[PDB]
DNA sequence: GCTAATACCGGGGCCGGGAGTGGCACACACCTATATATATGTGGCTGGGCCGGGCA
């Protein structure tokens, strides 16, 4: 289907343009629609200082937004909870207008070495 | 002159927190044991002679 190549696009600009727990957290997500941030750091065992950077990193490139959701369960306690959410048309026009802010970018150094 | 729908304020009940307390993890210096030369510098303890108090 047309939904897979895009999670295959993410896979292959995330994995290609940063580290390993960036896909970490970017296959975390594609494989849970709504992943809490406890299920994030129970998973991956990381620290709460080394969950932000990653989520900040996805969240500047426009790769995923967050839905913080309410929660009044039990202990009457408003257990608030980021479940973060592929945004597949705003993560492809981050990708396409990348690629031509680096296509531009290699074009413009040529022209000064060439005299 | 008369009546019903609308809006503002207060009180009792309910939820989040952060400095406080406590707990867990990792890394670095001490200092006990022993050795010689050296001496002022006391700190503390003990035996003999002298004096004052108790007793015959």
């Amino acid at each position: 289907p047309i939904d897979d190549i895009v999670k295959n696009l993410l896979k292959f600009v995330v994995r290609g343009f940063y580290g390993g727990s960036f896909v970490l957290v970017l296959d975390a997500i594609l494989f849970h629609s709504v992943l809490a941030e406890d299920d994030l750091k129970q998973l991956l065992s990381i620290n709460k200082t080394e969950l932000g950077p990653l989520i900040a990193r996805l969240r500047s490139d426009r790769l995923i937004s967050i839905h913080k959701q309410r929660e009044y369960p039990p202990n009457s306690k408003s257990v608030e909870r980021v479940y973060y959410y592929v945004k597949y048309p705003h993560a492809i026009d981050a990708i396409k207008w990348k690629v031509h802010q680096v296509v531009q970018r290699l074009k413009d150094d040529l022209d000064k070495n060439s005299e």
